């Protein structure tokens, strides 16, 4: 049995898509060892079902994402040095056990792990967790074609400056983040396999352009559109609440695993959802409850809402009661919603979320965007009415369903992503 090592960047939007790919590979008979930091493992609550081996390495910085943002340039470099040393030591240990590791799939944000793989005699696969269109922008930043602070780039829609990946939002971490994004392509010619969590039909032209430079493998959605979650997802509570809701009546709301809204912005969102008279399921992370309005969680949301610190997002987006998804437009949420046929209300915050919202609204045509003044309740209510009631909203739903069907083709036999995972799997045999 071929033994695959997997090393995501320590954040849920990087762990989860690689985990789903690992589950697909394990179903084809590969042994998987998933390398997590101690900080990630502390939140891991369920993994006996997975049958994947989990091996921990130290965080490598003081006690992990929240330490990192205090000083991105320094602490990302300390994380890098520690991870290079600790993954080397772990691989040395795994080389004393059968089956021996053959390949290391690592997050594309850590391109320097390629040199660890090759030094240890492993193949290296860089796993890109953002779409081809956004990754192309990072390639152009590495080339100096573009510097991030109307924009035409090959095979991308014309973009406003607001649609470029947002790094100014990180203030003093701005420059450090821009260099890290561009670094994803710093050794691409030396990578053994280039894996993208997308499917061809979603971005035909830029995928074709990319494939003219390097052999790339589109293998997405990796999510299985359970063994599906590592972290606490409150599945029973969420799914029983959804099961009491009628078709097309629920606004699912989530800003992902990282982004945080100000107390004032949360007030705007809370009131927009109440004045809307729709049922809503709003993921508010535990460390972000306290910025909700006074009696919001315990009383005023009780009639129409479920406010929860984490949900089983794949199961929620697959539920017929969900009519639309108010999202920060992180790539996993965008692709999971698209593959589930769920139209979106885009409220992007930073990095690739800005560009994803543009693709959602103007290319794939499965969502509407809010306009800032902060984003006010009336703006949110207006977007909800657009999606939930208006004729335009029915068009967005039909478009989302057409993409769901194309994504279903891509991952089924003979589809582009199924074939590419097969090709990857065969190359290892
Ligand atoms: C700045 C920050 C946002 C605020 C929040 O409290 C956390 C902040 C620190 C971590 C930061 C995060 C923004 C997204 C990242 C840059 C992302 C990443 C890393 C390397 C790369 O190549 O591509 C993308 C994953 C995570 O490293 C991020
Ligand atoms: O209540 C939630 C909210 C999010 N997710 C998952 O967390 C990931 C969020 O990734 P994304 O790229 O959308 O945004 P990020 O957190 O990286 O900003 C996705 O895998 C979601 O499926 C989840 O399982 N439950």
């Amino acid at each position: 049995p071929i033994h695959i090592l997997a090393f995501p960047f320590p954040a849920k939007g990087h762990i989860n898509p690689l985990l789903h790919l690992c589950n697909r590979l394990a179903s084809k008979g590969f042994k998987i060892t998933l390398i997590t930091t101690v900080s990630t493992l502390k939140s891991v609550k369920t993994s006996k079902a997975n049958g994947i081996d989990i091996e921990s390495i130290p965080d490598g910085i003081p006690q992990i994402i929240t330490v990192m943002e205090m000083n991105m340039e320094l602490y990302f470099k300390q994380f890098k040095a520690s991870a290079i040393e600790n993954t080397t030591k772990l691989i040395q240990k795994l080389k004393t056990k059968n089956p021996l590791p053959k390949v290391l799939i690592y997050d594309s944000s850590m391109p320097w792990i390629l040199e660890v793989a090759h030094e240890q005699g492993l193949l290296g696969a860089s796993f890109f967790t953002q779409p081809c269109s956004v990754s192309a922008i990072y390639y152009h930043m590495l080339q100096g074609t573009i510097k991030l602070p109307m924009v035409s780039l090959p095979y991308l829609p014309l973009l406003e400056i607001k649609d470029l990946p947002g790094v100014q939002q990180f203030e003093d971490n701005s420059e450090a983040v821009a260099e890290l994004l561009a670094d994803q392509f710093s050794n691409i010619d030396d990578v053994d396999y280039v894996l993208f969590n997308t499917f061809d039909a979603l971005e035909i032209e830029v995928v074709n352009w990319m494939g003219s430079k390097w052999p790339i493998l589109t293998v997405g959605p990796t999510a299985p559109t359970s063994i599906n979650y590592l972290f606490e997802t409150n599945t029973e509570v969420c799914m029983k609440w959804l099961d009491q809701r009628e078709i097309d009546t629920v606004i699912y709301v989530s800003f992902g695993s990282l982004a945080s809204l100000t107390e004032e912005q949360m007030e705007q969102v809370s009131q927009a959802l109440i004045r809307s008279n729709c049922y809503f399921l709003w993921v508010v992370r535990e460390e972000e409850e306290n910025k909700l309005p006074k009696d919001f969680k315990e009383t005023t949301s009780k009639k129409k809402g479920l406010v929860i610190n984490w949900c089983p997002q794949l199961d929620v987006l697959a539920h017929k009661s969900v009519a639309c998804f108010m999202t920060h437009c992180g790539w996993n949420s965008t692709l999971e919603a698209l593959c589930s046929g769920v139209p979106m209300i885009c409220m992007p915050q930073w990095a690739d979320q800005t560009t994803n919202a543009k693709l959602i609204e103007h290319v794939w045509k499965i969502g509407v965007g809010v306009n800032k003044s902060i984003v006010k309740r009336e703006e949110i209510e207006d977007c909800i009415r657009q999606v939930i009631e208006s004729e335009r909203g029915k068009e967005l739903k039909r478009n989302a369903i057409k993409w769901k069907e194309l994504a279903k083709e891509a991952v089924s036999e003979g589809g582009s992503s199924c074939n590419n995972i097969q090709e990857f799997s065969s190359s290892l045999l």
